[PDB]
């Protein structure tokens, strides 16, 4: 619906002088507007500091002053508080957010009396979930026949499948809309505005001023996520995972796709369960996604068809919605992704029986032999059975032969467990070669410690850009664009501790 989202940063220092320097750092991030909190503020005199922040903001500006019945910080007078709101109006606010709740009352007592360059922005806030198409209508209707000049309603995501139901709606209504849904696994809803509608959202000075869960910063919409770049046409992509927070895919892909200029965007999917998420995205702008933990071997299920190596393996990190009859090929790069880099670094112990551990296991028989060592046996035991194997209690690991080398497939490592290793030190010995997948931090302790053993160590980012650049391709058609994938990963990918959600 009509223009290209807006991005506005809110403002929360408790105190105006904070808030006019705020409202300085929104300008500079790359911010077009500034919410201001006015519930926040610890002291405030109204007509005094309204007219400092209009005075001093360098971008237009939004003013909010949210009470507790709505989520806010503001107690006490609810005429007091519409007082101030319409002085905002009167000083040459750029707009004003007014509860639903309230919006009838207020809009008539402002009837006639409002300025040219304004608008009123009329908003619902629902923290439990998002309602249905039905009733989203139903608060749209009931928003606009307010007399809002614009319809802003933010809701809860209980799961990811929920966002397609709020992107309809910026999507569809006839409205200027502003529409998110909060929570981690509402996210996605903050990044695509611009391809399904929404009149604006929100994004963060620093990733400490959150005025709402799942906001993104200003600098990760514009430089991670190419906000600008996002349109109608452009085709979604992402890592689907659980947890997915970690996940740097995001980082790699979106600075390849602006550099050869594709137009698609990839996002965080943070996906419970993987059958109701493909089938809630299975449109053409959903054209790809890549798989890790828990997900890759339901992957392989859910794939119409699924190539040899993938199917052959038994698990898929890859999924290509093609565009012919529109269904989903599954394939997998971390086979080649993890051995190549093993190989690189140059009997083999894998830790871990999922999609990561058949992958590496599969491809290391196809060239000595190799143990499957994890905590659930069975898994363990299944695999082994398959690719030729011997299977091992993950509580024996630390124990066995020497020369060998070891091969981490699990979660184990990955931050924030950082002092948490899949074997004892003192079995390192009997490794020559040490590879964990586990990329984040980039330095595990099972690599630190593997490493003040003596054996050689192959982090994760080798695997980890080389499974990259091979699901560019697929998901592109484009070919592989090596050297800049490692690049990109080098100067884009090298800051630990990092949790986008
Ligand atoms: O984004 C990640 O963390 C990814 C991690 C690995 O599991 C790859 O197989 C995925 O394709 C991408």
């Amino acid at each position: 619906v009509k223009n290209p989202s807006l991005i506005c940063a809110p403002v929360m220092a408790d105190s105006i002088d904070k808030m006019v320097i705020e409202t300085s750092k929104a300008h500079e991030l790359g911010a077009d507007l500034v919410e201001i909190r006015l519930d926040w503020l610890k002291d405030f005199n109204p007509l005094e500091d309204l007219k400092t922040i209009i005075k001093k903001s360098p971008l237009p500006t939004l003013f909010t002053y949210r009470p507790k019945w709505e989520g806010g910080q503001y107690e006490g007078d609810e005429n007091e508080r519409r007082d101030v709101l319409r002085l905002a109006m009167e000083l040459g606010a750029d707009y004003i957010d007014v509860e639903l709740q309230v919006a009838s009352e207020f809009i008539k007592s402002i009837d006639g009396k409002k300025p040219g360059k304004f608008k009123v922005i009329v908003s619902s806030h629902n923290y439990q979930n998002t309602p249905s198409v039905e009733d989203l209508d139903g608060l749209v209707a009931r928003i606009q026949q307010t007399g809002a000049d614009i319809v802003k309603i933010a809701t809860t995501a209980v799961d990811i499948a929920d966002v397609a139901r709020m992107f309809h709606i910026t999507s569809k209504a006839q409205v200027p809309t502003i529409g998110l849904v909060m929570g981690e696994r509402g996210l996605m809803s903050r990044i695509l505005c611009s391809k399904f509608g929404g009149y604006l959202t929100f994004g963060t000075l620093d990733s400490s001023k959150v005025s709402a869960p799942g906001q993104p910063t200003i600098k990760d919409l514009l430089d991670l996520y190419n906000f600008r770049r996002i349109g109608p046409d452009t085709k979604v992509y992402g890592i689907i995972g659980k947890p997915v927070s970690h996940s740097k895919s995001p980082i790699v892909h979106n600075q390849a796709f602006k550099s050869v200029d594709f137009n698609g965007v990839y996002v965080h999917l943070l996906v419970d369960n993987l059958v109701s998420f493909l089938q809630a995205y299975s449109s053409s702008d959903f054209a790809g996604f890549s798989c890790t933990i828990p997900h890759k071997e339901a992957a392989l299920q859910c794939c119409d068809e699924v190539d040899p190596l993938a199917k052959s393996i038994g698990a898929v990190n890859t999924i290509l919605r093609r565009k012919s009859d529109g269904k989903l090929l599954g394939y997998n790069t971390d086979c080649i992704g993890s051995i190549s880099a093993i190989e690189d670094g140059l009997t083999v112990v894998v830790i871990g029986a999922g999609g990561a551990g058949k992958a590496l296991a599969y491809g290391a028989k196809e060239k000595a032999k190799v143990v499957i060592a994890n905590r659930t046996y069975e898994r363990a035991l299944e695999l082994a059975e398959a690719i030729g194997g011997k299977a091992l209690s993950l509580t024996d690991l630390d124990n066995y032969e020497d020369g060998m080398v070891l091969a981490n497939t699990t979660s184990m490592g990955m931050q924030p467990n950082v002092e948490e290793t899949p074997i004892s030190k003192d079995a390192l010995k009997h490794y020559a070669l040490v590879f964990d997948a586990v990329y984040t931090p980039r330095i595990t302790r099972l690599l630190r410690e593997a490493e003040e053993s003596g054996a050689i160590t192959v982090s994760g980012s080798e695997m980890f850009v080389r499974q990259a650049y091979e699901q560019f391709e697929i998901f592109t058609g484009l070919p592989a664009p090596k050297e800049l994938y490692w690049q990109i990963m080098s100067k884009y990918g090298s800051r630990e501790n990092l949790y986008f959600q």
